[PDB]
């Protein structure tokens, strides 16, 4: 109808799959944030905004739609970029081009467009992808030796290598190693990995704790507030569009080829034009509330699935289990060190990096290492410096 499918069956299969997805968005949704530079809280509120809406309005019943990971990459330049050319309203813009690069998805489904961005080679897709994965690795680089991230970042971090060197942190170095080790190699499939790392990561936190190491602080409690527009007349501007323009094709590219995953899993088919509104709607909500922009997650959407989600009721009830838990349980997030969430996020880079691929054209070979190689560059770029 005017929504996506939601009915009440499988309120089984579709609650055990909304708090699946729950908890799987919540130690990423922690992480992208903070690596964002945008707060802890603007990761939570994207994931929760953006999954409601474009739950509510896309046409991927099972899709799981959150600040994607390619998403809070590209956005991380951005906002670096945008508080460097304006500290005081830099952020603000950013949820600006979160809302803009709604509109241009909500355009890109509105104008029978969603049907050829299907048209993307793997070897393109999978250069972009290891591409993105890098630069998440050496985010976290940072993160790693125990001190903050630089204002490059990465250029600004490589730069900063030198005595970045030896103002180490060694017990954060092996916090950030131990969370990597408890994910990587836990065979003894719920209890997910992230979710276990991320709480024992925490609580070894009684083996270091007469030790100083870097947490989430505390942070905003309860409900967030609409932050129009600042459009700014800006130099900024002609900037703010492409932007927008890249981060709105991007959400689709990536909402997109999941929701292909969606497909294969279930023996169903799915609406692509609905979905670019949903997104659209769910990206264009998020900014209005400094959430980050999202997209259709993949890890989120798999584990919603085989935990038996099939309806657009599995994505809202995530998104409401999710409210209820930052609202309610943000004084548990203020304890959670810095390295933990590295080490979360340095595994999601090092797992998106497309490697048996690694180790088939001549081309191809080719074309995916160009693929990386300006995949890095351009948001080495974006970052201004
Ligand atoms: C020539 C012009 C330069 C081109 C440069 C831009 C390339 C285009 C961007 C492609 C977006 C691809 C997004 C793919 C995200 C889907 C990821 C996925 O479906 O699976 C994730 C899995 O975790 C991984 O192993
Ligand atoms: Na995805």
């Amino acid at each position: 109808q005017i929504t996506n499918k939601i009915h009440f069956r499988n309120l089984q299969g579709d609650l055990f799959g909304g708090v699946t997805a729950a908890v799987i968005a919540l130690p990423m949704a922690l992480a992208f944030g903070i690596a964002s530079g945008a707060g802890a809280t603007a990761g939570l509120w994207g994931a929760v905004i953006v999954g409601f809406f474009a739950a509510l309005f896309g046409g991927t019943p099972t899709l799981i739609s959150e600040p994607t990971g390619p998403m809070t990459v590209v956005q991380t330049a951005v906002i670096a970029s945008l508080v460097a050319a304006d500290p005081d309203n830099g952020l603000a813009m950013a949820f600006t081009v979160v809302m803009m690069a709604g509109l241009f998805q909500i355009a890109f489904g509105l104008l029978k467009l969603g049907k050829y961005v299907t048209m993307m080679p793997y070897t393109v897709i999978s250069g972009f992808m290891s591409g993105i994965g890098i630069i998440l690795v050496i985010l976290q680089l940072a993160p790693f030796l125990g001190q903050a991230s630089p204002k490059g970042g990465v250029i600004g971090t490589l730069q900063a290598l030198p005595n970045l060197v030896s103002n180490v942190r060694p017990v954060e170095t092996l916090l950030a190693l131990m969370t990597v080790g408890i994910i990587w190699f836990m065979p003894s499939k719920f209890a997910p990995p992230q979710l276990v790392a991320l709480v024992l990561g925490t609580i070894i936190s009684i083996t270091l704790f007469g030790d100083l190491d870097i947490r989430r602080i505390g942070e905003i409690q309860a409900g967030l507030p609409a932050l129009q527009l600042p459009v700014f007349q800006a130099d900024q501007l002609q900037r703010m569009l492409i932007d927008a323009a890249v981060l709105g094709m991007l959400g689709c590219i990536d909402a997109l080829l999941t929701s292909v995953v969606a497909d294969s899993l279930t023996r169903t088919e799915h609406n692509s034009n609905k979905e670019l509104v949903g997104q659209g709607i769910g990206n264009v909500m998020s900014g209005l509330f400094g959430g980050l922009g999202g997209a259709g997650a993949t890890m989120g959407t798999v584990v919603n699935i085989q935990s038996g989600g099939r309806t657009a009721l599995s994505g809202l009830i995530r998104a409401m289990v999710l409210l209820v838990v930052i609202l309610g349980a943000a004084k548990l997030a203020a304890t959670i060190p810095l390295a933990v969430l590295a080490g979360i996020a340095f595994k999601v880079g090092v797992d998106i990096i497309d490697w048996g691929f690694l180790k088939v054209s001549i081309k191809g070979a080719l074309i995916m290492y160009a693929v990386i190689v300006l995949t890095v560059l351009v948001d080495l770029i974006a970052a201004v410096g």
